[PDB]
This record gives structure tokens, sequence and C-alpha cells, in this order.
RNA sequence: ACUGAAACGAUUGUUGUGCCCCUGGCGGUCGCUUUCAAUGCCU
């Protein structure tokens, strides 16, 4: 009911929670950097049998202390709508890709 | 029904593996513990 859904003829249901698309605050050359990742053998080396790997690459990351001022906003909700939105907000913690290694944000409500 | 309603390019991954600040090198060379002295005075 707060976020949405759609099935079809079987029900829709439109987002209370509006949101934008959120901005650094600085620029891009200033609030990112390149990180190389590799992955080799289990055994400790880049070459298995006589042969190397080809897993090796680089990966771009946003820097940690990038800030980007957000506008999240919530029609028409009862309080405890406006606690379970509030909550989502307090309450997660990671965004982006490789959540599982990276990626954690702290949501200061100002 | 805003060409509409909901909408994660995602999952996993070690810049890795080996490496002697190394080799050679006389704290060396010269240098007097020196210079002067009554076992003395009387029996």
């Amino acid at each position: 009911i707060l976020y949405g859904f759609a099935i079809g003829d079987s029900g829709s249901e439109r987002s209370k929670v509006y949101s934008d698309s959120a901005f650094s605050l600085g620029a891009y050359e200033q609030s990112h950097r390149s990180f190389t990742f590799n992955a080799p053998f289990e055994g400790g080396t880049m070459s298995e049998a006589g042969v190397m790997r080809s897993a090796i690459n680089e990966l771009d990351h946003i820097l940690p202390e990038v800030t980007f001022p957000t506008v999240e906003s919530l029609r028409d909700a009862t309080y405890e709508g406006f606690i379970y939105v509030l909550g989502n907000l307090l309450r997660t913690k990671r965004y982006g890709a490789q959540e599982s290694r990276t990626g954690t944000m702290k949501n200061h409500l100002v």
C-alpha cells in the first residue's frame, strides 16, 4: 500500500512514497576512486597448471565522505504509515552493488 | 489509468605470486709518566 504493486487486472496501487534521484554535493573527480580486483587460484596464485587466469579488472567506487542531499516525500499517510516509512529511512543502511562487501551509508535526517 | 500503475546491471572474486639494501672496509697514524731529589743530621 505504501510503495505500491502492479499485478495487472487483478489489481494495482500507486506508490505513496514519492522520491527523486539524488546527486553528489561535489564533483565526480573529487568523489570517486578506482580500485583493482583480482581472483587467483585458492593455492594463492594467478597461475594454475602453468596458465594465467584472466580474472583481474578495475572497478569504480564512491568515497567515504560523499554526501547525497535527498528529499523523500510521503503522501496521505496514516501516523503508523509515517513510522513504517521513517523506519525504513533510519533502519536500512546499505545501498548499490556488492552490498555483501561494501556500500554502507548513514542517513542523517535534517 | 501521466506514451500510465510496481521496477537493485545483480550475484561471486586477495593486485596476486618470489625477492638478503646487498657487496668491501684496521678508529688508523705518532707519542719515554717525563723533569729534580744525599737515608740525612749527632754518637
